[PDB]
């Protein structure tokens, strides 16, 4: 039941079947190999009476061993190289359809969660198909033949394996989870320890100035004393699963050997028997370990083939069907748009907008508001639930996100830099030729070039996390320079949320009026001052938008809707409004 | 040599040499006792000819088997009881030094490192007392003594395994390093591009954007293939590496037994020596495990022993000797004060001042501008680098540090509360009585109790942490209602750093007049504009001061000085100032 999915997962990559068949033969094969050596051990030691070492015997047991050791290596090299095939097309495929999924799947799922099953499951799935099959076959293989063959030579003391190893399991197993819950606890109490240490730590600042002393220290002697107290609890149980696990194994190694022994003692076995017997029982006891790990390793191996698989049937974005546009700075309309996340809560309704040939519209209004749903329904972050945005007279949704990529420009505060060279981000992802003569006429108009030509290299750094860390103005002129690299007909700009520096400020806006020159700009803010020069301003009403004049008409007849943010501006000052 | 710091610092906590050395002495004796069981199963084996079976040899070596149990399970218990019983003493000891360190030793060094190592060290010290030296004693006693019964019967066979063993350690150990640097090796490349994937994903937003699905594919897909490559090198090591330690392993296992066996069987040996040899090879392979891991373990506790042995010899604070405060509330002078971290960079210096009975002082000045030092000269939270601080004309030196913080009192901005209640936290730290009908009467003077009276209890709500979130006004609005409550004669006050929200911003400016009303006061903000009452200013000079006059006076008189804060502002807004 289970095992189809994981098949069909491994099916995806289009493994090769024989060569992992011809794997797992040969494991076996090494396995049945691996079950004549206590039996030529045997033949050699009973043919030791009068001492005659035939050299062919012990001879013979070195060509036995070679011959295990070379098939052995053959199926191990076999079984790694492919599982480490198998796992490389799996991630293959897993990052593939995580590129091309949609961006709401990443406002939803968490970015590092994804990275980690992609990581992660794939390992889970190598592990099983590299190493865990197999080790439960040949362990199997291994017990039962092993118990198959001792049987056949003496089967008292095979029965008396078969009482002995059970019982003892029956006792080490309660007394081993036991002693585990009891680790379990003091490692929480610990942790609760620490975390309590940690949190007066910090604070030392007060504690001093208040007299705190003997209060923090008090506190901290409490935690001690409950450590202390479970600490003895786990003393008085290690006290008797020690002695309790040692008596145990002892007692059924003494009962196995003596009872060998007692059997070539008295004549009703040989001494060769007893040395097979001693070297199957560690071809009983180490296999057995290794087929109960399979089982959990199965479980985990469960859950990975579920979550990868989940990703790989989920939607992915259809960037490529639809028309090419053609003359794309006319006019965007939105007509009765709308949007949600669910259609439990409508987050944007009956809006209706025009925006501008070569002119600005701001969206401007309360902090968390809901104003970023315009923003994204504009630059097609996000389709409409039913509502339509439309170009000059055509439907938005006609051209292909490919054609709508290319002819949107887009920049934002806040941002990082695509770790890779300053010349590959000045040029970012388009497919057009570049030259140097042109790259740099790009990025002298951000004032990029006349910066960049200060670092020790002129069009390298490895920019981000390796290289020398940049300032929000150096970042922001280098995204401006790719813009005008790409010359789009219209731009979505996003200038700032959180909280930024306003040092070189005036010479980054004369940076910025750059690239908004002559092409239709859309802009989303956090204060009304920063935007008092746009032809349209648009308030934001948590659901539904008004404004829709200059920054002086929200100034002159929209009055308390500017009170309800000028107000939070007033409390620290009247941001050069001057009213 | 390196043993004289250890045994010092466990002498630190007085413990009970009798009792470790008595469970000592029982482990030795424990260890001693398991050496018979192989030789009662011996005598039992080789009594067994002609099948005689006397209960007697059976019975004793159960009655050998629960004495060696019940002195191996009083020696664990004597050794973890006192184990826990030094390592409580070492941290009652540690917690108790760290609580009177000056705060200027957790300036320097991080919170967190003091805490993990109280944590850490300890149980490293622990593990080292309870466990592994009466392992390391025990393991060596049972292999040198396992090792000389088994040459005392049979010579050959345990030479036999003098060579073996170390023969075969010597192909295991090379082989399991290489092993692990591989693996190791395998780690990084995984953490690396787990990296790198982490790092595209949070910015799909320009990913998508700028059409950059093919390059982010291919940079991806490079770190698939050097996963691959990589996975392939340490296939084949692995292929080699798990054939060859299974060969060396049961190829020694052959050779012993097969030479026990070849000497019982030509009669140069019993059966009941070779099942004496068995049983004491598992007492020889295990403890040799043991006494290894004795080293790094001996190493690792040096290291701790080092650093607990650097927090318990360092410098506490005097916080209890000098005179008793009368009057306090008299002029504080600074004349002539200096300090720095070290003489290699004077942070302050040549500063005067005095700051005045009843009225505001107000440390405002550029920020990253070292005026933090002053404030922390003056609440004592750092001593001068050699120049007075004066009350009225007593050297302010002379006070005692406990009779100081009682008559300062102490409030800021970005401050958590203590974990506690409500009314811990309103009278936190303070060896005076309290009552519920004057607790209260400090509390109606922040608007605290009208606010505290709306929770789901009047005294408690587990503040911090473990209980509801609370706002900035309502922390700051606790805080003032302690101030109240202590009455202090002197008010140092951090009035705000990095950012903060305006909501009821005039309700928190009321609540604050109330504590400072008739009291000297002592303030330290980031901004002019909320500063504007004060009766003088103290503009920093990054290691000087200047002002020393109304707002007004820094508006008037002082010029470039107010224009190297006051630009930074006009950036953003003339900040009500108006002018």
């Amino acid at each position: 039941s289970k095992l189809k999915p994981f098949f069909a997962l491994v099916r995806r990559t289009n493994p090769s079947y024989g060569k992992l068949a011809f794997a797992l033969a040969l494991s076996v094969v090494t396995t049945l190999v691996s079950l004549l050596i206590p039996l030529l051990t045997k033949q050699l030691v009973d043919g030791f009476s009068m001492s005659n070492l035939s050299g062919t015997q012990i001879g013979l047991i070195a060509l036995v061993f070679f011959v295990q050791a070379g098939l052995s290596a053959y199926a191990t090299y076999a079984l790694n190289y492919n599982g480490q095939k198998i796992i490389s097309g799996l991630r293959e495929l897993l990052w593939k359809k995580l590129i091309k999924l949609p961006v709401s799947y990443f406002d939803t799922n968490a970015s590092g969660e994804t990275v980690s099953r992609v990581t992660n499951d794939t390992m889970v799935v190598k592990e099983l198909i590299t190493t865990h099959i197999s080790g439960f076959i040949t362990g199997i293989i291994s017990v039962i033949g092993s118990l198959t063959i001792l049987f056949i030579m003496n089967w008292k003391l095979t029965l008396l394996v078969l009482v002995v190893v059970p019982l003892a399991a029956l006792i080490l197993v309660p007394i081993g989870r036991k002693m585990f819950s009891i680790s379990r606890e003091t490692q929480d109490e610990t942790a609760r320890f620490t975390g309590l240490l940690n949190q007066i730590l910090p604070e030392i600042r007060l504690v001093k100035a208040s007299n705190a002393e003997d209060v923090e220290y008090g506190r901290g002697k409490m935690g001690i004393s409950s450590l202390f107290k479970l600490g003895v609890r786990e003393a008085k149980v290690q006290s008797l699963v020690g002695p309790l696990i040692s008596l145990v194994l002892m007692a059924a190694l003494v009962a196995v050997i003596g009872y060998g022994g007692m059997q070539v003692s008295s004549g009703e076995l040989t001494a060769g028997a007893l040395v097979a017997f001693i070297l199957y029982l560690f071809q009983i006891i180490m296999p057995m370990g290794q087929i109960t790990t399979f089982f959990t390793q199965l479980q985990k191996s469960i859950g990975a083939t579920e979550r990868m698989i989940e990703i790989l049937a989920e939607e992915e974005e259809d960037t490529v069907t639809g028309k090419q546009i053609e003359n794309a700075h006319l006019p965007i309309q939105l007509d009765r748009v709308s949007f949600g996340y669910k259609p439990d809560q409508l987050i944007l309704k009956e809006v209706s907008a025009v925006i501008e040939a070569g002119k600005v519209t701001a969206i401007v209004g309360p902090s968390g508001g809901g104003k970023t749903t315009l923003f994204k329904l504009l630059e097609r972050f996000y389709s409409p639930t039913a509502g339509t945005i439309r170009l000059g007279d055509e439907p938005v949704d006609t051209y292909s996100l490919e054609s709508w990529r290319e002819h949107i420009g887009y920049v934002s505060q806040e941002s990082p830099l695509m770790s890779g060279t300053i010349r590959e981000n000045i040029s970012y992802g388009l497919e057009r030729d570049v030259t140097d003569a042109e790259i740099e006429k790009a990025a002298e108009m951000a004032y990029a070039l006349n910066f960049i030509k200060e670092l020790p290299n002129q069009f390298d750094t490895e920019v981000g996390e390796r290289g020398i860390m940049l300032s929000g103005g150096q970042r922001q002129r280098i995204a401006i320079a790719r813009a005008l690299l790409r010359n789009p007909s219209i731009l979505m700009l996003d200038e700032a949320t959180s909280s930024l520096d306003s040092q070189s400020e005036k010479s980054v806006q004369q940076a910025l009026e750059v690239l908004m020159e002559g092409r239709t700009t859309i802009v989303i803010a956090h204060r009304l001052s920063t935007v008092v020069d746009a032809d349209q301003l648009l308030f934001v009403e948590k659901g539904e938008i008004t404004g829709r004049g200059t920054h002086h008409e929200l100034m002159a007849s929209h009055g308390l809707y500017r009170d309800f943010a000028e107000q939070q501006l007033k409390m620290n000052c009247d941001l050069e409004n001057k009213a």
